[PDB]
């Protein structure tokens, strides 16, 4: 029993959200694609567990594509933490525990740092700090090729290829669409303005991860910059999509990281 | 010129080493594969920019298997640097900057802990604080088995597959028969006596570094202990054999490091 639905905040994105269960609220931010689907599985298995769990797709991506171009321009963890802020409270959703993947996690940071009156506790996983190779010209083709290179990236850093593919043709054909609008929006400045600085940090618990296959040196920086600053950090099964690769494992710890911290 | 040969210490160990070049010491400890073939052209970067490099075969292994049965079994980096320093003596090694991977890395930080005055600066790589599975019961089957699976794990590792086999025949014939006596006298031993508490970490200057492809979580402890010692730390180019798949960047970070340490 999901509410699966729609809203137009008054900054003018048409949102596309979902919502299951009812108890302390758990947020669940997309990665770069904000295709909430891939929460379908988890969410249900969270939401199981005494929660009140809601997701939704992301400005200008998939089912939440009508939005202004402002909003999927020049993104930074910050100007999504703005959006989420103001969509939480036309959903009536006052603190939650959340989570978020890349972008998602600078999302989560942000949200941690400037609005720490609504986060219970940040669960930030594998935050970009510096793209690798594969994205550095990445804006500057034209959107087919986009689709194509970013679709096997994609499925590259997926962490099993069967579930990436199983998620089926609609959303892969959402995320087709995405994919160009991604790269002109988010690798350019979602990095430089990662809130990783020691001020963003402890306001709120936070609980921080990156993949367990993730090649060392893609994330290196997170756990560096974690240990310094006396920040839990660990990793998960998987690598950039856990949620997708391992969401018995990734619910698991949504619920386990969340529930320490309720009162 | 490298010279090549035998020594044999007082406590028995018939040692293959070489050596190449003249001024301030640097000793290349291998891995727990112990075959020094590994560091040849490492070795010869290395020595053309200053320094007396010496490197070994390690006790019971390749070609320095003339040695007591003692001296490859229940192996713990503290036991490998009392070996390693009854040889340093042998060749009137003073002091040193001293590299070392796996078991060689648990090697290097049991000389900064309990041999200090012996070390100009450590530079560890990859030390083993948890096994993976493919290591669970590796000690526990027949020795063709063993050769086989360590053969391929190794290979996988290796950040280079064509340059692992580039190593030759000879070498992979030695290796061959030191992967069983490997598995009877390292696996169990060497992680649960890593030097990694806070009192063998500070003595002298340390450069630790993680494979830069190698998968997160396997070496993902080194990191955070670093990082909360204020310890520098950072990643090399391939995975668990960086002197291999990258000869000359492995050399460069050799000197380099090194040459901040000089006096
Ligand atoms: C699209 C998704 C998987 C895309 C697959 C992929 O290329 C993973 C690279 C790891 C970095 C991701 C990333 C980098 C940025 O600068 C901004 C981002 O929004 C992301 C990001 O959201 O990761
Ligand atoms: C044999 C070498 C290359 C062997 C290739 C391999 O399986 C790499 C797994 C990473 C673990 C290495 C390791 C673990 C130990 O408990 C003791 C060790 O001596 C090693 C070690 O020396 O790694």
């Amino acid at each position: 029993t999901r509410t699966r639905g729609y809203v137009t905040t008054k900054d003018g994105i048409k949102w596309y959200y979902e919502q299951e269960g009812s108890g302390p609220d758990v947020v669940l931010i997309p990665d770069g694609l904000g295709e909430c689907q891939m929460f379908d599985k988890p969410m249900s298995l969270i939401a199981s567990n005494g929660f009140r769990v809601t997701t939704f797709d992301m400005p200008g991506m998939s089912r939440s594509s009508d939005a202004p171009p402002e909003t999927y321009q020049d993104i930074t963890g910050r100007k999504l933490a703005g959006y989420i802020i103001t969509l939480l409270d036309t959903l009536d959703i006052k603190i939650a525990s959340v989570w978020g993947c890349a972008s998602g996690a600078s999302t989560v940071l942000a949200l941690c740092s400037d609005y720490p009156e609504r986060v219970r506790n940040g669960m930030p996983h594998e935050v970009p700090t510096e793209n690798p190779d594969i994205l550095l010209h990445i804006h500057e083709v034209d959107p087919a090729t986009i689709s194509q290179e970013m679709a096997a990236n994609s499925r590259a850093y997926s962490g099993n290829v069967e579930a990436w593919d199983a998620l089926g043709p609609e959303v892969h054909a959402r995320l087709h669409d995405n994919y160009p609008r991604w790269a002109y929006g988010y690798p350019r400045t979602i990095p430089p303005s990662a809130p990783v600085k020691t001020e963003d940090l402890h306001k709120v618990p936070i609980d921080w991860t990156v993949g367990a296959s993730t090649p060392t040196k893609l994330f290196f920086e997170n756990i560096v910059i974690a240990a310094r600053e006396g920040i839990n950090i660990g990793t998960l099964p998987g690598n950039h999509f856990p949620y997708v690769s391992h969401p018995e494992e990734f619910a698991k710890y949504v619920v386990e990281t969340s529930r320490k911290y309720l009162k």
